[PDB]
């Protein structure tokens, strides 16, 4: 039976009992979803090159996610990419839901027309105190509900809760995303590779021997493909499908890495997480770093298991 | 003011005072983009999942049933086909179309960057045709270009007077003129190409790349990109400039890329937009063909990284 | 706020306690709609004039098979069925759906505008389902409304908290909400039926349009609208006033639009709108169905129209 | 096997040996037909209503007159919105006039029935500095005319001097596509249209009519009646199913309400090129020169043997 991304959730509220407030706002996030979809598209360029005789992309969809957020009653702290403080809603549209988002991720290769998405994790503020960004800074593992959407051929909405991953895809001739993979699992082992390979000499040592290993194998079998799109969920996307390892690990520019924690490595890290797979910093699993700033970056290297093993060999042996 | 895609090559073909075949040839083949487009998108996956109770083929058949229909062709050579396509006498016209439908199909499963390279020869034979009237240099094309379906679907076509980047607005399903006469920036600051391969890398492209991450004069390194789909890489390139490799690697030491609808419509772009697209040992416009499929290697981008390619190349030979 | 039709089912649902069985069956509702205002505005068909190489069936479909699927139906009445449906055990509700799945499809070829309508009452036994669920009187709806697909396309949605109107926005898939507690107007001025018919009226009818043409007194005359397809003249009727009248005339003795998915669903939003709607010799809410697909007489529209329509018709009794 | 419109009017204008300046000019309009149908259809009406925190019929006026000028075909441009013509920049002038009423029935959009753009295109006919006088062409002297029906679908009829030639636009990929090629209409229909409100102000020709239409003399079966009060809705289905429309003239006017350059011209166009007829009552309509660009003029149109029919009541009162 086809089964749309609002018939899939409002159903799973009501095996967990839910009053209905998460599904609100998640039902939000899925319009918020189509029309940046709508918008990355260009749909409406004609009149901007005066057709009949506008703000920057991201900062539509910052403000389309955090509007329909905000209208959903189901929030109380919003942090997103674009802001430097998180939003605390105004007391009549609280709810206890607490959101970490990137808008538009990759924004930066719109003008290459490279695919872009938007990450989200969804946290219950566990304080019974006034909402602060006190509420956002809680390790991955609380997470309710995370994903992404990707804006790529064609849009897809990744969404990944305590049950699993599920694929979802947008029909844009009727608004609606279907179900066309439910239950996703990762590849235990894959064949590619991802890391900007332009960092090569401020590379960690391990991570340098790590490429060797699949550049020159040395139990001589195939090497591994490389890949590198250069916008997160694109190369997140193409790991869960096809597997392998994606890394955007600390290099010597940049010693925490560079990919924020909250709304970029968190919610990646659960649905690898939970599609059977792995995320690390290189020391820890990145849903457990305690966050201190809402806007701190982590290392990551995620994938099939197999791969961030054999990583995680090379980066033990260089304690 | 407004242009779209039909007014202009309307009225460049009324300044070059054709008959009007290329004009119908070019119309036919944006409205097969635009159908690859709103297919690419899955607009309509609902009805294959049940709501009411294959895309490389069906972008092959777009193009060729579209083409057929310009009656300006007289021979088409696809990807997807072993040979070269013979039009039908009452359907033919003085065109030979060279086209790779959906470049990257492989990738649409992880919904990476697709799109539709395409060459047009005139077919310059007196005779009946054949697929010998696909085995032009790329030096004859009369025009070229892809559409790439990214993040969005924006067509580049390169024909005499130079390049001109084309947006789609899935709204009015209309291609407005968004980048007029484009040239490439001179040097760029990316390297694209598959490191996976490092293994078998004749030396000089070894030696490329390591200058290219460690730069002699102290500058900082170039950025590093692989979509993994040509259309992809190469509109990044026309775009913000750099330099792409699909080389000669032992393991297919031919270069894996096609000449007559892969590499010639996306040198003729970088030609026209101010590049340059060598196999190293010559120029990609100028190599004649024995196959039309057959393969060649490819290095393309901005002026004066592929001047430095070639330098560590002829220091190496 | 913005307010889309999924984010106020959802809210309505939430303060009404419900177990979720009717918001699922309304998403599924909604979906259906705009599949089948997709079809409507032929989107695709370059597919079927061999680009690469009846819409009520499909329209019955879609609406047949997304109800099924809610797991919330248990009896569906179609126009396009002759027979009750009865939903399988496992995919068992109880709500009891009348739906007329695209009403005015004789004018599609016309491009007259053309729609959904559709009713759900709750099944009232503990026996098996049978087409008996479906022969409730309309005065037990639980929710009725219809879509129009016009210039834009609109769903109208009566529930007991009153009448809503939302607009599809076809960029994003969503139906926002744009008229929030319609009430219609007291007395309106356009009058609307087949008037062809006349040499069939009964008198009553026949001296309530001379009424409207040649004001007894001197009111201006009101003006004649007649679109011919029950969705957009009702649509009419509720946005500008007014009163429209498909009554018996000897041929249809019984009348011609049938009661449980055309007059009811209607009459209900008529009379939540501050509305009439009768047979003439009783409200159209309250006359108990004894086949699904009966026939039924119907005047609705404006309160003070419908009740000087209801003076004459008395006068000749 | 599908023909656009696109490669339709470019092989036509091929045939007919132009400078391809009608082509341009048709190719303009094509895409202004296709920008309306997505605002008419209110795509993008969320951001209006807020979610990221009539203009209509003007917004349509500049998007027809904004591509026109663009075309560089056109040198005076008479739209129903604009009280005096346009006259076009010197640099981008062509050799036509076009007169347009950018979307019919733009009042019918609240309660959201069909509302239509409506056209007809002359060539200029004197050496002299362009003027309103140049669109003062009787309908005689169109060089093609058509209209597009924003209904259930979006549709384009083109009548040119070959045929009338329906489209139907694909829009998931905006592409009209021909459906329906050198369409012409029944010789008799079974529906009659008009808005039976004046039948207070009706003279006895029309009333006549219309009795014989209800109450049909030689005990035929009596016509339907329709009228869905915009002009593009009701001329179509005349077109498509038979019939006839009037719209005729009364003391609202001894003129009709109607307009001539714009909205009567381009159906008694099509109507002609269909196979049917289009009169005033005592003239043809695309005989009636016209000396104001806003002037009326009653129309009856449709089947021939309708229309035949008025005409012989109509004489009767006179
Ligand atoms: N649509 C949903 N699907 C998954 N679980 C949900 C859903 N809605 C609510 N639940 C769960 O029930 C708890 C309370 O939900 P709620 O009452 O809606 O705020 C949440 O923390 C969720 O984990
Ligand atoms: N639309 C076009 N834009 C560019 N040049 C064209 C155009 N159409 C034709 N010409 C030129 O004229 C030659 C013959 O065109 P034709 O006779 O129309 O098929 C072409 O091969 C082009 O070099
Ligand atoms: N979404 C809603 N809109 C308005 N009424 C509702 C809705 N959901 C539940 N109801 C009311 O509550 C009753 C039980 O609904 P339910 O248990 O979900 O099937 C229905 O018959 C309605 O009268
Ligand atoms: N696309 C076309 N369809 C049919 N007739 C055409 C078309 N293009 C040109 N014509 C005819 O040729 C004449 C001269 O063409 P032009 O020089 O472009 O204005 C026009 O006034 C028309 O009568």
């Amino acid at each position: 039976d086809v089964v749309t991304l609002t018939r899939f959730v409002m159903e799973e509220g009501r095996k967990a009992r839910g009053t209905g407030e998460l599904t609100q706002l998640l039902n939000s996030l899925c319009t918020a979803v189509k029309a940046i979809s709508s918008a990355v598209r260009k749909a409406g360029i004609a009149h901007l090159y005066g057709i009949a005789g506008v703000k920057k992309l991201d900062v539509l969809s910052n403000d389309l996610v955090m509007n329909m957020l905000k209208s959903s009653f189901a929030t109380c702290v919003l942090v997103s990419e674009e802001d430097k403080h998180a939003i605390i809603v105004e007391p009549e549209k609280r709810g206890k839901y607490v959101v970490c988002f990137d808008p538009l991720d990759g924004s930066s290769n719109i003008d290459c027309l490279v695919s872009v998405g938007t990450i989200f994790g969804i946290y219950r503020k566990k304080s019974t105190d006034e909402p602060s960004e006190k509420d956002a800074l809680q390790p991955g593992r609380n997470l309710v509900a995370a994903g992404y959407a990707l804006y790529g051929s064609a849009t897809m909405l990744v969404l990944a809760m305590d049950c699993g991953v599920n694929c979802f895809m947008l029909d844009p001739a009727i608004g609606e995303f279907i179900l066309v993979d439910k239950d996703v699992k990762i590849k235990k082992k894959g064949k590619i590779y991802s890391l900007n390979e332009a960092y090569a000499k401020d590379f960690d040592p391990a991570v340098t021997e790590y490429i060797q290993r699949k550049k020159f194998p040395p139990d001589n079998s195939a090497p591994y493909g490389a890949r590198y799109v250069g916008s997160m969920v694109a190369d997140v996307h193409r790991t869960l499908v096809y597997g392998g390892i994606f890394l955007y690990p600390a290099n010597k520019k940049s010693p925490n890495g560079k990919l924020r924690l909250l709304y970029e490595c968190n919610p990646m890290a659960y649905v690898m997480e939970k599609a059977g797979g792995m995320a690390t910093t290189g020391k820890e699993a990145v849903l457990d770093v305690i966050p201190t700033d809402i806007h701190q970056r982590a290392p990551i290297i995620l994938g099939s298991p197999d791969d961030v093993l054999e990583f995680l060999k090379v980066y033990e042996k260089h304690s």
